[PDB]
């Protein structure tokens, strides 16, 4: 095997065709499934399959109780096969912790989880199904990273930390793996203010992330990285259509360089790909909570702060718990692009359900079409009176 | 690998063995054994497995309520290993939806499946267990497909669908896939009037389909495919010895080019054998509901409208339900023809069983034998007061 | 990979250690554990696995309610991982019927498995995980067979079958199988008035069955087959330590040639190892019941007709419930000789525990010793009141 | 595939960061997992998996009743994939016992387990997964081995055996093993006076095992064994850092050569490495139970007789149940040094909480790092009253 290199570009995005799917929840309402949060898909050169942090409890279990809670002693990072559910027979532990990120360079895959108490916790590097580095929390403020893909080009995988206050300045450093082992790291530089949870993808040998600024922004923030230089800029979607959640109500003119203003001290995990006017972001439909889930097509959002909608696809309706969004592309699929894909968490439970004492969620994933495909929505379908 | 090329005539066909057995129903009583309805078998170069729909919960699991429901975003086609029941643990799902084909070309596994709404439904195409191809609804009225195996010759697998009325014209289309792509696709030609969930088989480079004419015919329509010219012509079987259910008593004379009249706007998926004197077709016993199961030796039936059956086997008694039945054949097995195989999907619950508020199925499957072999009764086994 | 090849003689049988046990009972009181009988143990050049007659339901399940019965549409040959138990979601079905063997010629495996009603039962014999052949019955009366392995000799693996009457003269035939296909079927010859249920092994190019005279012997049948030639012999072990159950009090001279009388129209499969002084019985402790079992050493039974013990071990105590006993080799071992093992099947439930409504067993299995090593006794563990 | 050389030293230990944790008794509240305890990893080239024995029956089964009891005929030792819990369905039974020991020696893996009765015990060693050899009780007094890896160098794999009295004089054997068959075995000698449970690793050629003085010392005996040679020597811990349990109180000078007294029969499994400076003794927090665990770096540890600890790390609070430890490596690992593991075994149940019939553990490891990494804990994490 070799490493895989990002030679291709994007596909053109139409429209965007279901995936996969696990309906989790309604599974485990009668079956051996884990308590996840922060899920993702990532594929190997073979197979593709889906991550999420575990809870270390069924969701019908005792345990379940509590499983609001982010950071346990109990929490890893557990893999299954496409659209199964993660059940406890079937999920396989790549890393203790409780936060993640993971992806193959062609050869092997790297998986990172970070475990430890708020003060003092640590990374550790899994390569090729072993530990090989380890990183201490440079701030002593929750270490954490990416919650979804890295991505590899000729063996360096970059990944984006924090470590820091979540509302205020924080120390976000972009580390250059490769077999496991720190080739260099550099802190955070560009405009952007905040750095969260960054949903990466990769193309004609650049990686993009987009992120979360929990701090100041409903705009999100845009790390673009030179795998081969390991340098990299950060700004912000320039376009008026905001993504982050909660959020102010769309202007008519964003910001490139500086948070939109609004709402402070919150967000979510979500993408973008940005392609020129091949451009489509995804949001919560709305603007307060996690409920529904559209993408909408906005030539070049990156770079026009009045790039509007030019088309739309609905994912989950308004009347329907989303969650976390990342990107991910199979990079080993046949063709001459890659085709992007990105997954919805389907939060249930708490806090928005709290007749029940559990948090959980299921996975909806799609890719997209040079077709222009009818669209359905695609909630996480349980019944919560059934758990009670 | 090579493609798989149709080389082989049918093995004379004296009677029907037992090939496998899931007993879903009765072992998911007590285990985490997913609803399904629509199952089929097909087989790769080294395995054969069962596929059915999914309907993402277990039989046990309250979400079993409303099961009855044909197409809902929680279905998915999955596959399991043969005879085995289709569970949580075990069931690898191969595309998400709720109408879909599967097939082997001897180098991997295409495998299709349509989901949305009714009115903006879309195929997705799989090929080595990746999205290729995207196809959207022509008609906007519950585009759908085969509900069995498709068969390839040098890497052409047609597959038939349809879009439009269940009870009029619709608006079938034979698509011609090679590695998942769209070589050619072609309207319904000849004389049947309406196609539903076509049952296929391969011989000596002609693929042959059963069908159900939902809309006004109890003798099926066939379909003959030229998978190299890419060409079909279609009929009906003009045996009197009719085999869809609901049906008329059968007649002595039938219809070749013609819906045999009597039943509109009902039907079952079934298959035949149409192989001149060494013919066999599956029908219910009951003109009325889908309970029982048996297979017919009809010389001729295709090209004879007198023919009447000269030899028969029982599968499933009249006092036992019955369901969907399709054809497949283990093109990679030794020797020097194709020995004929069928299912029958064995339904319980709604809406024949409504004191459970659940429909699910087992599976029954039997290959051709050159022996007259002596026959049983194969029903699916479950006591339904157990699940009350 | 060739055919295996009978090279090796026994080694020397000073005692017997443990190989395997599943537990099977004790752990599906609470987990998803298929009802079974008839067990057995095989190997194949790579792995060695548990073999069982499924009855089609889990034990806590409500469908095992009336499997004390034998032959039922809803039962199946299984195999799974040695000492793990036969789970849902772990056993692979290898055909489907209510009495089995099954083989390894070193190439590939061959399974068979008898279904059918009563007076209309057929073998289908499957070779390389597909249906290969087919026999019907002959005498129309339970066609059936081994219910353990059967051995191959470069590709020839001779099975022993029985149709026709359990309390009276039947017809019993050894077929000589090759690739799955009939070579020649003979009817038995020799001194053995009845068969039922061979047990079997191979040493230096000759099979050796210990059969079930269900009839009219108390002292087990014998089977000596030449698999070069397919020809073969029948007596009964001479020795006056008679291993059939139920049965009358150890005589002081046994029969050789005719059945040792005292007990009629009843059995229980069993085994031996026939090599000159290296030569051990297995049999129930008890006389009139299937408790406890026992290994003696008996040089010469087979020839000498008052040849006695020289030394034993227990394996289930008396106060315990043991069933069918098998034997079985790994003939892809290592060193020079072949090791001998069995199995015994320990089942709980009816009739003898008929406060449960279901009838089950759990697996031991031991090989031999050249150490004279210290007994233990191995009881199937579960307790039976947790099930009511 | 040749045999693995311990040609690598030890990384310099300056933390410990975690590798593995299966929270089995959390998840088993509500699923089906196996009761266990006594267990261990150890690596194959490709994977790491836990070890440990089984009581033959799930933590929610009724026969979860009376798993205080060490040796029963139910016990087996089983493995299973690295983090995920012991269950029915994903445990792989090594052999049938209740004691053991496992390891690989680069091209396959050897595994022992003891059963029988306490007069009357016997080893059988397994190789490629077939039995090999066995060994009879030489004292007549429980028979027992390690309960964590051995350790192989060019083939030959040591392992330590007991046999006689935990409570006085006994007859310890290191017995050198190759493709499971005995090379030579040796009486104990050295100045250990008693051995239990050895915990074991090596470098450079060397095997280091720290064992359990159950007779007189509350200070570990540690053998040294020369696999070439294979011959061995013993001792004592030199330092004053005491590290069995119970044991009195830290003095300021240990015992190099002799038990340091203050508590007699009893004990608990555990584990050192012991590198010059690079010296780090594991124990618990309490000196009375099972309580907490804790690292200590103790330059010299060995020979030092007044070394005290130079820096530490706590793994599981005193407020937290602990129990067994031991030492295991993945001497396949890329790299120039090998990183020294260990694994704590968290009990659960009887007697300590005896609310609860039961008694099993889960397991949490950790393996070194380079880095000086933060601190956590790594309780159980299960509530007992959630089982009641
Ligand atoms: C079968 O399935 C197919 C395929 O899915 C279905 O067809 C799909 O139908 C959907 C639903 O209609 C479409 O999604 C919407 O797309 C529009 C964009 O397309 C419109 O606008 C285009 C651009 O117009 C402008 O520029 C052009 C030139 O570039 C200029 O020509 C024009 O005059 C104008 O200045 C038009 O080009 C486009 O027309 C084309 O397509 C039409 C078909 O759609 C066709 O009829 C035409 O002939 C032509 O070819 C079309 O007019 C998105 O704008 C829209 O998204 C907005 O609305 C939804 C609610 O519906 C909302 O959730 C979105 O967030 C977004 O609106 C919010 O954000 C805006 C931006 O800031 C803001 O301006 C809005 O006020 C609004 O803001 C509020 O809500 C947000 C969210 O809660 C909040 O944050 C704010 O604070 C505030 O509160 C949808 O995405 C698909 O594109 C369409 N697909 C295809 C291929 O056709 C079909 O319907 C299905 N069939 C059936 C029978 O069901
Ligand atoms: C051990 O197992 C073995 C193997 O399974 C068992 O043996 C099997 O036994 C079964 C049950 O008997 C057989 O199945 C039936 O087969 C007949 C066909 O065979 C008969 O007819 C043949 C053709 O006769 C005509 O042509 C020949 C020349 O070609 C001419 O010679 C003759 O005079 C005549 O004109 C005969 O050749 C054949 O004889 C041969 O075999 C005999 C053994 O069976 C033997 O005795 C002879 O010596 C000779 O060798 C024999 O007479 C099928 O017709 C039959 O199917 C009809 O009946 C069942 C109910 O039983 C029904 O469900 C079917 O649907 C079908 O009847 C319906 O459809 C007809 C066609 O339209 C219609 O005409 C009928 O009125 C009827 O219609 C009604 O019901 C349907 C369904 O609900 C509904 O839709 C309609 O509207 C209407 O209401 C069975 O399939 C096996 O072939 C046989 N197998 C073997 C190899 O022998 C054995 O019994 C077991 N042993 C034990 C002890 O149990
Ligand atoms: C640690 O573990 C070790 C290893 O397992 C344990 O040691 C084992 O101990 C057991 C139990 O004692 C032994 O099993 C029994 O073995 C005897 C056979 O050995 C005896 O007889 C030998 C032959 O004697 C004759 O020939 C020799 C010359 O060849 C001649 O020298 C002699 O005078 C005589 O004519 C002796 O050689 C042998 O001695 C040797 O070994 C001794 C140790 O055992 C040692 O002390 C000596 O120094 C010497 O080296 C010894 O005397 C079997 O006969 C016996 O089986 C019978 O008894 C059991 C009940 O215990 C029964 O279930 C069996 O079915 C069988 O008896 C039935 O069948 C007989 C045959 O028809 C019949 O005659 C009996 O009446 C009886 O029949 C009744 O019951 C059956 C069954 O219900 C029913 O069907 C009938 O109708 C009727 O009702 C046991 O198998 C092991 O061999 C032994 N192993 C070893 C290696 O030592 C050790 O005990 C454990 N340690 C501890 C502390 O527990
Ligand atoms: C973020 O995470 C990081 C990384 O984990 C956390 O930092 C870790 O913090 C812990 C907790 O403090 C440390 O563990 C302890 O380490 C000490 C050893 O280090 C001390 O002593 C060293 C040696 O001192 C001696 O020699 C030097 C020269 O070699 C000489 O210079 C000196 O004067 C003296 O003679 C010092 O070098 C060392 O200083 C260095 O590090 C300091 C940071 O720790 C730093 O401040 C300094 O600048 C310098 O660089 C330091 O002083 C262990 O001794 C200690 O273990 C004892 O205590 C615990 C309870 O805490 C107990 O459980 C242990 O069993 C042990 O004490 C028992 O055993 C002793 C030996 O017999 C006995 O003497 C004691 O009385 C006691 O005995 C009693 O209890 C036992 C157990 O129940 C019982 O059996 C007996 O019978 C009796 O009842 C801890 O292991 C880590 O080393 C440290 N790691 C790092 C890298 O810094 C950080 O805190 C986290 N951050 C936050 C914000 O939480
Ligand atoms: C600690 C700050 C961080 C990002 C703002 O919080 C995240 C927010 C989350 C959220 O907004 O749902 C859930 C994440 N599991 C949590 N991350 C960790 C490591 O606890
Ligand atoms: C039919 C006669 C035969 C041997 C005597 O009966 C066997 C006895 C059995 C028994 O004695 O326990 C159980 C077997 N499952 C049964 N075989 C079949 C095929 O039903
Ligand atoms: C028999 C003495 C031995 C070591 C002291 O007892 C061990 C103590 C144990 C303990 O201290 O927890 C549990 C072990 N399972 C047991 N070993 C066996 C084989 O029973
Ligand atoms: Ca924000
Ligand atoms: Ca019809
Ligand atoms: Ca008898
Ligand atoms: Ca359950
Ligand atoms: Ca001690």
């Amino acid at each position: 095997r070799d490493f895989n290199n990002l030679t291709k570009g994007l596909c053109t995005i139409n429209s965007w065709h279901i995936y996969g799917k696990d309906n989790a929840v309604r599974i485990g309402e009668d079956s051996d499934v884990l308590v996840t949060r922060e899920p993702y898909v990532s594929c190997d050169p073979d197979e593709c399959r889906f991550y999420a942090l575990s809870q270390g409890t069924t969701i019908r279990g005792k345990h379940s109780n509590g499983t609001i809670h982010d950071r346990s002693q109990y929490r890893a990072l557990i893999s299954w096969p496409l659209s199964s559910p993660p059940t406890v027979y079937n999920s396989r532990v790549e890393c203790i912790g409780w936060s993640s990120t993971s992806c193959h360079d062609g050869k092997t895959r790297m998986s990172i989880c970070i475990s430890g108490p708020n003060n003092n916790a640590s990374a550790v590097i899994w390569y090729n199904r072993r530990p090989v580095t380890e990183i201490n929390t440079w701030a002593r403020n929750i270490l954490r990273t990416q919650e979804s893909e890295c991505v590899c080009h000729n063996g360096v995988c970059p990944v984006v930390f924090t470590d820091g206050s979540a509302t205020g300045p924080a120390e976000t450093r972009i580390y250059y793996f490769k077999e496991g082992k720190i080739l260099k790291w550099e802190p955070l530089a560009g405009t952007a203010k905040h750095i969260e949870e960054c949903s990466c993808y990769g193309e004609r040998a650049e990686i993009t992330c987009t992120c979360r600024d929990n701090w100041q922004g409903s705009n999100r923030p845009v790390i673009r990285i030179d795998p081969v230089a390991m340098t990299h800029t950060s700004q912000y979607i320039c376009s008026p259509v905001l993504t982050d959640n909660p959020r102010p109500n769309d202007p008519t003119v964003g910001k490139c360089n500086d948070p939109y203003p609004g709402n402070n001290n919150n967000g979510v995990k979500g993408f973008s790909y940005l392609d020129g006017v091949n451009t489509w972001l995804g949001r919560t439909i709305s603007i307060a909570s996690r409920s529904g889930y559209e993408m909408l097509k906005v030539p070049n959002a990156l770079t026009d702060d009045k790039s509007k909608p030019t088309q739309g696809q609905t994912i989950v309706l308004n009347t329907d718990w989303s969650g976390y969004s990342g990107s991910f592309m199979d990079y080993w699929a046949e063709g001459e692009c890659y085709r992007a894909c990105f997954y919805v968490e389907l939060i249930r439970g708490r806090p928005k359900e709290d007749k029940v004492w559990w948090t959980s969620n299921s996975i909806v994933s799609m890719c997209s079409s040079t077709e222009f495909l009818g669209q359905w929505d695609w909630p996480d379908g349980a019944k919560i009176e059934y758990f009670l």
